[PDB]
């Protein structure tokens, strides 16, 4: 798995915790050139002082809120201007109301379902149609999920829906952009304490039950997402796409 | 047998209509109905379909799934009208005819939310509004398509919004379990339907079912009308979240 | 109603028997029944357990599923009996004591291949014998638990029978389509008989489901013998190869 | 990925078209030392002859059938003595009849039922045990499975069971030997001409609907496979286990 001469863009940096940065640290190390979206300047603070940490030698940083079909549409371009074409994207971008992540499902409102929908899911289409413009050749595009999209798992509620919503569009990419040699594939990953997980009741409870339960007994961290993200987003995974593959510890298999 | 069972019907447009089925299975086996309708187009349509029906009379309410107000004040008159239900059949889906063919990947953001709003949330808040006639417990039932479970050619964006209905379908079971509702949903085969006109090479789908499915032939509307009678009974107790595949057999094989 | 069905069913030991409570509805609901068993015990049982119902004949055959000759003369008698019949209940395991507990890895290869054979390969030749007396088509249904598709703790060796029973199904399903006969799966929730004294850890799997499980409470027998009769009959005509969970929605959470 | 120091067993190589082929080459090439396990006198030919396309600087070659516990139990117990400790073991074995494959499902006898049963998916629980006590650290394992394992496949009869039994016993193993550091997972391989793919009915048939259906629109190749297995056998896939990867150019994610 050696990645000299591949870009990758990596959407969903908030700090040292976030998922996306175990991905970060684990392609810097095997030499890809990397760029980076973020949508709150604070995020953009974070990555410049992350970026001391890393062996790229440029900061390629760019604004992109999902939300804005302009912004992911003209973001993707100015990066195909910057660093010419790219191997693939890491998607590592959900967003709902904490109203909305604890007591009742059935009391979801209609806004923050289709709010979560829209940040969580359907910017990977979005995303995906706008980055196969600067992969002529083919490359790798993987999101980040969770088992909650696969069952219902008590407090995660309305984003549960939108990943299995996440995890339907994978396929469908997948499907999709096949003939065009891109890849899609979605890494479901075990619960891991970052900004996010904050807002998920019963956060620490998921966490013990992993490692009273799991296979491995023990938790996952990025940087294992990262290890399982490089092997998606290299060569060695030619022949997978429209998969799922479950970063976890083992939990996904056990009842 | 459903005789003093009442249950809300969404979702007839036409005699084709999954849910016309499901109200042919549900009136023969004595239920009480009630038709939920979202233009006037499917009204008159359904007043005569109504004929058919040994209904002794003509439970009709507008709503559109698209405003809470609507789902809010409709079931609201339902329980006024008919008094607590036993159970909602859902048969509701939309997504826009250019977001039916050709690349998914061009899918525009509005067209995807209005699928998800539509074939998806729609479950939600009927579910909620719903539970307020269900003091005693009661029996969800939505209708989803393969689609939602693994990619299918042309059906793209409403693939997404199936696969979320099913997931929502899970986490309302989760929820709305300790009150005794259940959730489920039946995947159903394809069927020649007014919405299924919309769907990109529905005519290969029909036919790759007769070639390839384990029965051998396609199913109809009265055989989901069969199975929405179990899951919408007490024959169904024990089973909730669950996804039945009246489809001759087709999720079953590759 | 199944007046005039006339159904088989295989594994009842006592009255807490899952079959029991599958005879128990099919009899309420009119069928004509026929029983197997292995044991002589179990003849005794299935002879008191008659007196509950209203079986005006005792149709019991004795059918270790080990014996290919037993299995074939079995059916061939029943079909001397009370001919053609509507469909098969299966409701029959085994694996030895020590591969319900402790370490997997350590399983012995008679006793993973003994669980095999009697725990899914028994399904395929009774469908083969069965289907002689299904000329115009019929449902076959096995009982199956969570653990084939999840490792389980202490389920063990009876997991991967399970595993491989549910694609049973599946392959038989598609075999026996354009026969008309369906092939479907029940997969129960824990429940207490005979058979589960030899699970590990049986009871805080129970406390687990009324914590846990969407309706927060065990299933019963009857439950799963509701699901059978849907299965079974023409309710179900557009299912096949599915496996429809009686565990109060615990299969849809984590 | 970089696998120095690491030493392997890889189970069923038959020929140069063999699956476990293709993954012999893949870690060879990634600095791995490989001991092979064959049943046939025949397949050790094929091996010796295979060995010199390698950068193996010495033959490991061990005759195991799988059906017998003594060979099992002695193969892995002289592996042990000759090389140390293993890091991992590739299993690409599993046998049925032509005689049950070309019936009726409903129409296979008990004996080919059990023996594809045995082989298949039983040789999998045994070589788990006797390769664990080679793995005092930890290590991974890895199984070969197929499509048919989940879906009623036409023709694939007999072994859609056994595969289904498989992938279970990837889960049950998994969960058995987590607390032991060791990871157990599967391959599910899109059809590849082998020598055993010439008994299953309409092979020809099931490679022309792959390149006209599954999203890469062609087949997939013995060195696909063994790339994926490099990923699941290195520390790569830390983190993952119980898990079935789909290497079939997405044709599991369609229908
Ligand atoms: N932590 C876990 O246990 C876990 C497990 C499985 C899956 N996941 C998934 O992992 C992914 C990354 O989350 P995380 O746990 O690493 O938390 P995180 O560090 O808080 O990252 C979430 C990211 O989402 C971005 N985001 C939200 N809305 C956006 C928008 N409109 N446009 C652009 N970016 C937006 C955030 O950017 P800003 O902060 O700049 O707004 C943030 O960088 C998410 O998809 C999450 O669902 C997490
Ligand atoms: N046909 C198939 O092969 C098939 C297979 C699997 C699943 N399904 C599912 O079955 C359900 C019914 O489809 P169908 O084939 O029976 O087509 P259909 O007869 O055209 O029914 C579609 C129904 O959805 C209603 N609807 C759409 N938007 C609505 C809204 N905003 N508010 C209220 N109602 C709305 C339509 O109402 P108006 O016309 O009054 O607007 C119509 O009654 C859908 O969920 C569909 O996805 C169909
Ligand atoms: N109870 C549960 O929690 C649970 C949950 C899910 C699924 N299941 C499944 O339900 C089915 C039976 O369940 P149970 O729990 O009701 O146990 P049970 O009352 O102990 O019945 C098991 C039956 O299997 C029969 N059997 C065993 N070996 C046989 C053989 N070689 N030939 C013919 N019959 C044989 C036994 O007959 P004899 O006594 O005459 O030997 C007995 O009637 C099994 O498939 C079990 O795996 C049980
Ligand atoms: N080819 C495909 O399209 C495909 C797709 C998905 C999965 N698979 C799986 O891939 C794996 C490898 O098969 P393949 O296609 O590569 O065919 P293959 O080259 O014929 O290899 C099959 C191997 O199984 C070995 N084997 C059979 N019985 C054995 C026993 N009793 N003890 C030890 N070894 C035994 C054979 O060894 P001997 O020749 O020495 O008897 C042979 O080396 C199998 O598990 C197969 O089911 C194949
Ligand atoms: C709840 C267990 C694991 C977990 C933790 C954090 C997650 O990230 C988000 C959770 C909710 C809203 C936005 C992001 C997430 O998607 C999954
Ligand atoms: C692809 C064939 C099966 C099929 C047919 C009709 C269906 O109903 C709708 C299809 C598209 C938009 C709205 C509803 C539907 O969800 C599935
Ligand atoms: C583990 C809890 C559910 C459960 C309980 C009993 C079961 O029946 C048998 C269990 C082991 C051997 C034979 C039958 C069974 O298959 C499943
Ligand atoms: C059916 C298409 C793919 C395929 C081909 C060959 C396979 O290997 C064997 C198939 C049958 C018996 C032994 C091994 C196998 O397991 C799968
Ligand atoms: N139950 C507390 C703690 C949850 C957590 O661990 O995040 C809450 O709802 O915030
Ligand atoms: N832990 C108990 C469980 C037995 C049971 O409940 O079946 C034992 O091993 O006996
Ligand atoms: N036992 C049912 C089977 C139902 C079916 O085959 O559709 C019958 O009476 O035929
Ligand atoms: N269908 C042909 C070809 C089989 C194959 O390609 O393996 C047969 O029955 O042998």
């Amino acid at each position: 798995v050696n990645l000299e001469n591949k870009t990758y863009v990596i959407m969903g940096i908030a700090n040292k915790r976030s998922i996306a940065f175990g991905v970060a640290k684990v392609l810097d190390q095997l030499g890809a050139k990397l760029v980076f979206t973020y949508r709150k300047e604070r995020s953009r603070k974070e990555l410049e002082k992350l970026l001391e940490q890393l062996n790229q030698p440029e900061a390629h940083l760019y604004q992109i809120d999902v939300q804005s079909d302009e912004e992911v549409i003209n973001g993707f371009e100015q990066i195909g201007k910057d660093v010419g074409n790219i191997d693939g994207v890491y998607h590592s971008i959900a967003f709902a109301n904490m109203e909305d992540l604890r007591g009742r499902f059935s009391e979801t409102s209609r806004e923050g379902f289709l709010l979560a929908q829209d940040i969580s899911s359907y910017s990977l289409t979005i995303v995906a149609h706008e980055a196969k413009k600067l992969m002529p050749e083919g490359g790798s595009i993987v999101a980040t999920t969770y088992l909650g999209g696969e069952f219902a798992v008590q407090n995660y509620n309305v984003m549960g829906v939108a990943k299995a919503s996440l995890e339907a569009n994978v396929k469908y990419l997948a499907l999709d952009l096949g003939p065009d040699n891109i890849r899609v594939n979605a890494i479901s990953a075990g619960p891991i304490r970052t900004l996010s997980a904050k807002g998920v009741g019963g956060f620490n409870t998921i966490l013990k039950e992993i490692e009273e339960r799991a296979p491995l007994k023990r938790n996952v961290d990025q940087v294992e997402v990262g290890k399982t993200a490089a092997y998606l987003l290299s060569d060695l995974s030619s022949g997978v796409t429209g998969e799922n593959i479950h970063v976890d510890s083992g939990f996904h298999a056990i009842k």
